[PDB]
C-alpha cells in the first residue's frame, strides 16, 4: 500500500490510539516502499498541502518582542520553496551541507522543509555555541552554507574566518547576508533515496569531542511516528514543545511529529531564561492541546501557584530527555487531572520506549518499548535478561535494523564501539519490570545530561586544558535536583601555580568564553592526583563513588563550588 | 667542549666504534654550543680543508658516458666558494629559497656547500619529477633560484615559464644559463644560527597533497651523526651511497655522514634503470670500502652469479628506508661474509634506530635505538608498551627535544596531528624484542613506499581524476617482493567507458604525463563502487583485506596490471 495511504491511516490511528491498532500499523510499515522517497514532496505537499492548504500549520509568538505570526501548510510550503531555489541559486547541490543556527522562527521550520526538499545535509546548531564550538564543528565538517538570525550572526562570521561560504540570515544585516526568500520557481523535489542522509547532529560521546550521527530521508522523516505514537498527536491538535533549536527533541516534537499527523505547530521563541509563568500563561492562552517539555521545565513549572492556571484545552502532555519522578507527576495530576507521559530516545535516534496513550502510565518508569525497535536489555557479555528486576545496558537489536535509527556515527571507531554484533549500544541502563515496564536507572558511560543537555567530558577537559595553569582534568556529573545533573571538575595544576578559589573563578570565567554555558563547571576542585587504573586511563567512575561518600557525610576540601 | 674538538673525537671513535664509547658522545653533544653554526665553516673547511685539504675528497663516475672525475677538499671547498659568490652576485641573500635539480655529479656536492655555507634555504628536487609537479612545487613555495643540469633544464624551465628568477646551470646553454663558476672570491661565511633553515624536502602525506619538511644548520648537519655513528664510516673510508638527488637519504649517506669523518665519497651517475651488475662491478673496480643501498636494490642484487665479484676491500655494507628481508642478508653474507646493517628514519629526522656495528644484528630487525632520540612505542592513548612482542606506533619523546629531529612540517594541522601533546608521530608501528630490538610491522598511514621511494595516494587519486574516464579512484600498495610495494589504483568509470586492458593503457600513459615513474600504477583495476563508510570515507582497509584474501585464493576480477 502507497505512501500515502499509509500516512492517512496513522492519523485514523491517532485519533483513538489502541494496542492492537499499533500492531496493524507496525505490519504496514514492514510494507512500506522507501527506496526513493523525499518527505516533503511525498508527504508535506501531496498529503497536507493538498488536504489541507489553507489549515493554519504554524503558529509563532516571541515572548520577548510580542512578535506573533502564523502560516498555513500553503503559505509556508511556498516559503520553503524561495528558500530552497535561492540555496540552488546560489549554487548549491544536493549533498551540500548547511549549518543552521536560529532562534525558533518561521524560517526555521521553512528552512528544515527546503532542506528535506533539495536533498542537502543540514547541521542544526544551537544559539548557545560559541565561536570556539562552531570552528571546531566547521573543522570538522567544512560548510557549503550558512544560516543564522541576526543575533547569531557575529558569531558564525567569526567562527568562519577565511573560509568563503554562502551566508544567509533570517532578518536584514550588513554585508555578505543574503534573505532566503527571492523566487518560489526552482521548487522541484531532489529524487532523494530513503538511505540518503539529509541531517548531521553534532553529539556528545563519551570518550572524546562530539561527533556527527547522520540522519536519512527516511530514518527522521518516517521514524518519528514512534515518537507521535507515545505521544498522542493528532491532525486537530496545537501541539507545543519546549526544546531549543539545534537539537533532535526539536526535530522530533517541534517539526515532525506535529507535521506527520498535518497538526498546528506552536512555536515560542524567547531569549535567555524561562519565564515558567509567562510561558505556561502563552500556552493556556493559545489553547495548547498537545505539549511535550523536558523534565527539568516540569520541574519548574511545580513550584508555581498553579491555582493562577484553568487549562481549559490541554489534552496531551509528555516528557522526555531526562528522569521524571513520580512527586511531579502526582503534582501536576492532582492539579489539572492530567498525567505526565514520560518516553525514552536518543539523538542516535527516534522515540524508543514510553507511556502511550492508551497505557496504565507506571510512575519514573519510562514505558514498554515500541515494536517498531527490536529493544534488548542485555547483561554483560549480552546475554539479554529474563529476570525482570535486573539491571543492565539498552541495546537495539540490528538483525531486522529498525527504521529510526540513524545511519551510523562520522567516526568509525565510535561505530565499531557501539555497534556491537548484532546489537547497536544505547550505553544507558534500565531494568525490566515484571509486566515488562522499564525503569532507568542511569547512564553506563562517563556522559553527563544537565538540563537536557547531553555533555561529554572531554570537551570540557580540553577546554580546561587550555587555562596555562592547568596540567590535568577530569569532568563527572554531580547529583542535582532541579537540572539532572551538574558539571564538576578535578583539576591538578603546573608548579608554581597554587590552589585558590580566586585562581578557581578565573579559569572558569575563560571557560565561559569557551564552553556553551550548561558545560561550564559549577563546582572546580583543586587536586594532587586523579584515581587511574594501572593502564593509565582515568578512574572518573571512581571519583563519583567519592562524591556518594563525601555527599552522605558532607564533605568538601578544596573544592570551590562556582 | 669546543666544535672542532668534538668532531675529531667522533672520528676517532669510528676507526673503533663501541656502546661506552658512544654514550660518552652522547654526553659531549650535550655540551656543544651550537646557537650560532655553520657546517661548512666550522667543520668543512676548519677540519677538512684545513688537514685534510689535499686529500681526494670526492670520486666521481659516470657509467654510462663513461666520463670520470676526482676533487680534492681544497678543489672542493674552492668550487663551492666560486658557485656562493656567484649566487650572492646575482641578487641571493639568506633565507632565499633554490630548487636544485641535478644529476649526481660533483657540482651537486658543491651547490650542497655553497648552500649551507651561505644560510640559503633550498629544495633538492628529483630529476624524475614532471613538468606538472614542479609546477606544484613553486605553488607552494616561490622560488629566487634554480638550478639544474643540461638535460632537465627543458622541464624546469616549463614550469618557470611563470616567472623570472635567477637561473644556473652545470653544463653551458644558451638563455638565462648563467655557470657558477664565474667567481671564487666573496666566499664569506654566513654567520647562520643552529636554528636557522637551510633545507626543505617535500614529503608526500597520506592524507594529501605534498607538504615540506624543515630542516636546520644544526638539525641534518650534525643530527647526521646519528647517521654516521650507526653506518659505521670512516676517515680511510671510501663511502658510496645508492640514493636518488633530491630525497633525504642522498643527503643522509651521500653528503652529509661521510663529510663528517673527512671520507672519500664516492658518486656513481646512471641514467634510467639500475644495470644491476654493471653497478656492483664500478663498486669493486673502484675499491669502495663503506657501502649504502636502499633494500630494494639489494634484492636486485641476490639474483645474480655472486661468484663472478671478489669484494676485496669491502668493508661497511648497510640498508636503509624499507625492510631487509632475512633471505638477503644471509645469502650477501654467506658470498662476502658481511652483513647488511638495516638502519631506519625518515625525512622527518636522521637515523633513528640501526644496527650499529658493534651489535649482534638480529634479521629483520633494524636493531636498538640511537642514544640522541628518545624513541618510545606508544599503544592507542599513548601508553608506552612494555610487553616486548607488543605492537605499537613509533615516537619521539619531545621531552629534551632531539635534534636531528626536523622543526616540523610546513603545515599547522599535520603539525597538530603529528606532534601529540609531548610526542612526535612517525605514525610507523614496530614491537620490542626482548633485548629492546625492532622489527617494523608496518605504517598505521594510507602511505605507500615503493622502492625506497614515498608515495601519497591523494597526489595519484586527484592526479587519476583529472582523465576524463575517472568518475572515482582509490590508490593502494599492494605488496611487491621487489620493490616493498606496488602502486594499484581502484577506478569507478564513468558511463560510456568500457573497462579494457586498452583503457587502462591509455589513462597509464596520461598519468606518464602527471606523475613521476614510481608513482604511476603498475596496476588498474576497474570496479563499480568502491567500499565506504557512513561518513563518505573510503575503506583502504578493506580494499587491501580483499587483496590478501584475492591472493591466498588466487584470483583476479578485470584487473590490468600494467
Ligand atoms: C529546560 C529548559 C527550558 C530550562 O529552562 P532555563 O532555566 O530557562 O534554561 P537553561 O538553564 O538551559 O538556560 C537558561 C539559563 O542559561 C542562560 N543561558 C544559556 N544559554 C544562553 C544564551 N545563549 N544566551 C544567554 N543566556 C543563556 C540564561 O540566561 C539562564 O541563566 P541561568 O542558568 O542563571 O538560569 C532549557 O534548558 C531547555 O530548553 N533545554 C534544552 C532542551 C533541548 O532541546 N536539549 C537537547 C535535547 S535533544
Ligand atoms: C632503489 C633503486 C636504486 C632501484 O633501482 P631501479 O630499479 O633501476 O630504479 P627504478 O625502477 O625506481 O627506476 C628505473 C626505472 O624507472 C624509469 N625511471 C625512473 N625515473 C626516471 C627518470 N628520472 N628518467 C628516466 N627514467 C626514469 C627507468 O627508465 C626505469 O624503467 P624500467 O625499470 O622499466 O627500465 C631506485 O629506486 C632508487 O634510486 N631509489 C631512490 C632511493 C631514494 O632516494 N629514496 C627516496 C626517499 S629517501
Ligand atoms: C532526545 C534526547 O534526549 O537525546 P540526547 O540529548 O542525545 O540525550 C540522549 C540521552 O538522554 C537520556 N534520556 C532520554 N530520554 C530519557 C528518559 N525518558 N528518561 C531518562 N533518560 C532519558 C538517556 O540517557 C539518553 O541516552
Ligand atoms: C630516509 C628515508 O628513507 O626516508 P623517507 O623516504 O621519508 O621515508 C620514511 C619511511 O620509510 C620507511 N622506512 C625507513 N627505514 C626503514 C627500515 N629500516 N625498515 C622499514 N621501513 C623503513 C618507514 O615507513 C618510514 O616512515
Amino acid at each position: 500500500v502507497t505512501v500515502q495511504d499509509f500516512f492517512r491511516k496513522f492519523i485514523e490511528f491517532q485519533n483513538s490510539p489502541n494496542e492492537k491498532s499499533l500492531q496493524e500499523i507496525v505490519k504496514l510499515v514492514g510494507q512500506l516502499d522507501l527506496r526513493r522517497f523525499n518527505w516533503v514532496r511525498d508527504v508535506f505537499e501531496d498529503i497536507h498541502v493538498k488536504e489541507r492548504g489553507s489549515k493554519t500549520a504554524l503558529i509563532w509568538r516571541d515572548i520577548n518582542t510580542g512578535e506573533e505570526a502564523k502560516l498555513s501548510y500553503h503559505e509556508l510550503s511556498l516559503m520553503s520553496n524561495r528558500v530552497l531555489s535561492t540555496l540552488r541559486k546560489h549554487g548549491l547541490k544536493k549533498g551540500d551541507v548547511v549549518y543552521l543556527m536560529t532562534k525558533v522562527h518561521p524560517m526555521h521550520w521553512a528552512v528544515f522543509l527546503a532542506v528535506i526538499k533539495g536533498g542537502f545535509v543540514m547541521v542544526p546548531s544551537a544559539t548557545n555555541l560559541t565561536v570556539a564550538e562552531m570552528k571546531y564543528r566547521f573543522s570538522d565538517l567544512k560548510p557549503s552554507a550558512i544560516i543564522s538570525d541576526s543575533l547569531r550572526a557575529s558569531v558564525m562570521e567569526e567562527a568562519l574566518g577565511s573560509l568563503k561560504v554562502e551566508k544567509f540570515l533570517i532578518d536584514g544585516k550588513r554585508e555578505t547576508w543574503n534573505s532566503l526568500e527571492d523566487e518560489s520557481s526552482n521548487a522541484e523535489p531532489e529524487d532523494t533515496r530513503g538511505e540518503d542522509v539529509i541531517i548531521n547532529y553534532f553529539t556528545s560521546g563519551t570518550t572524546g569531542m562530539p561527533k556527527r550521527v547522520i540522519h536519512t530521508a527516511v530514518s527522521y522523516p518516517v521514524g518519528s511516528i514512534t515518537t507521535a505514537s507515545i505521544v498522542g498527536v493528532r491532525e486537530s491538535d496545537l501541539h507545543l514543545n519546549l526544546s531549543a533549536t539545534g537539537w533532535a527533541k526539536f526535530a522530533w516534537s517541534s517539526f515532525f511529529s506535529p507535521l506527520l499527523v498535518g497538526a498546528t505547530v506552536v512555536g515560542i521563541n524567547y531569549e535567555g531564561k524561562l519565564d515558567t509563568r509567562r510561558y505556561l500563561g502563552e500556552v493556556e492562552n493559545l489553547g495548547v492541546t498537545s505539549f511535550c517539555a523536558p523534565p527539568t521545565a516540569w520541574r519548574q513549572f511545580i513550584t508555581l501557584d498553579l491555582d493562577q492556571f484553568r487549562f481549559e484545552r490541554l489534552r496531551s502532555v509528555v516528557s522526555a530527555g531526562e528522569p521524571l519522578n513520580p512527586e511531579v507527576i502526582k503534582i501536576w495530576k492532582d492539579k489539572f487531572n492530567l498525567t505526565i507521559r514520560d518516553f525514552y530516545g536518543q539523538t542516535e535516534t527516534t522515540a524508543m520506549v514510553g507511556n502511550f496513550p492508551f497505557l496504565k502510565v507506571k510512575p519514573g518508569s519510562m514505558g514498554k518499548p515500541h515494536p517498531l525497535y527490536d529493544i534488548r536489555l542485555l547483561d554483560d557479555e549480552g546475554k539479554e535478561i529474563t529476570k525482570p528486576y535486573e539491571v543492565g545496558h539498552i541495546t537495539v537489536k540490528l538483525n531486522p535494523r529498525p527504521i529510526g535509527l540513524f545511519l551510523g556515527y562520522s567516526d568509525e571507531k565510535k561505530n565499531m564501539e557501539s555497534f556491537r554484533e548484532g546489537y547497536y549500544y544505547t550505553g544507558d541502563k534500565a531494568y525490566f519490570d515484571e509486566e515488562g515496564y522499564f525503569y532507568f536507572v542511569g547512564r553506563g558511560d562517563d556522559v553527563i545530561k544537565t538540563s537536557d543537555y547531553r555533555v561529554g567530558p572531554f570537551e570540557v577537559e580540553s577546554a580546561l586544558l587550555e587555562h596555562p595553569a592547568v596540567a590535568e582534568a577530569a569532568v563527572v556529573g554531580v547529583p542535582d535536583t532541579v537540572r539532572w545533573q551538574l558539571v564538576k571538575a578535578y583539576i591538578v595544576l603546573k608548579k608554581g601555580y597554587m590552589p585558590s578559589k580566586e585562581l578557581a573563578e578565573e579559569i572558569r570565567e575563560k571557560m565561559k568564553t569557551l564552553l556553551s554555558p550548561y558545560k561550564v563547571p559549577r563546582i572546580i576542585e583543586f587536586v594532587d592526583e586523579l584515581p587511574k587504573t594501572i593502564s593509565g586511563k582515568i578512574r572518573r567512575v571512581e571519583l563519583r563513588k567519592r562524591e556518594e561518600e563525601k555527599r552522605k557525610k558532607g564533605e568538601v576540601g578544596q573544592n570551590e563550588y562556582v
